[PDB]
């Protein structure tokens, strides 16, 4: 043969679940407050369950998705959101765990808390949910997007 091993499993998930959209900051993160921000540019964040159970926060050019995003984070991964402050009023960091951390920032201290909210939950959820993923294996899921083409 090649490889693979008799396909997989303990794929699916349950219930709803959360999410959320707008227009973000992101930014470069450095040292220097310069670099930090980079020209901090405003992108519009979207928010994915993951075919499995876990979120991803894919960011576009514009509102239109659907299409190849500028880039997901593995909230999977996110450690916690931060509060920076010092690069603007609502600005706040993602730390992540594959050694890295994006600068977010809201036009509005909502829009700035939401998402501290909203990534925090799946942050804080996403340890929940290994627990509750462990032990649980009994599920169903489906992916299936742009299989190829030329």
């Amino acid at each position: 043969g090649s490889s693979g091993s008799s396909g997989a499993a303990s794929l699916g998930s349950q219930k709803g679940g959360i999410t959320k959209h707008g227009w973000l900051y992101k930014g470069n993160m450095n040292s220097a407050i310069s670099v930090t921000m980079r020209s901090f540019k405003r992108r519009f964040f979207h928010l994915i369950q993951l075919g499995d159970g876990s979120y991803n926060l894919n960011f576009y050019k514009d509102e239109k998705i659907s299409k190849e995003p500028k880039g997901s984070i593995f909230l999977d991964s996110c450690m916690g959101v931060v509060q920076n402050n010092k690069v603007r009023r609502f600005a706040f960091e993602l730390k992540m765990q594959d050694k890295s951390s994006y600068l977010l920032a809201a036009d509005s201290e909502v829009e700035m808390e939401e998402w501290i909210t909203i990534l925090n939950k799946i942050l804080q959820l996403n340890f929940e949910a290994a627990m509750q993923e462990k032990r649980n294996g009994d599920s169903h899921e489906d992916d299936e997007s742009g299989p190829s083409s030329g």
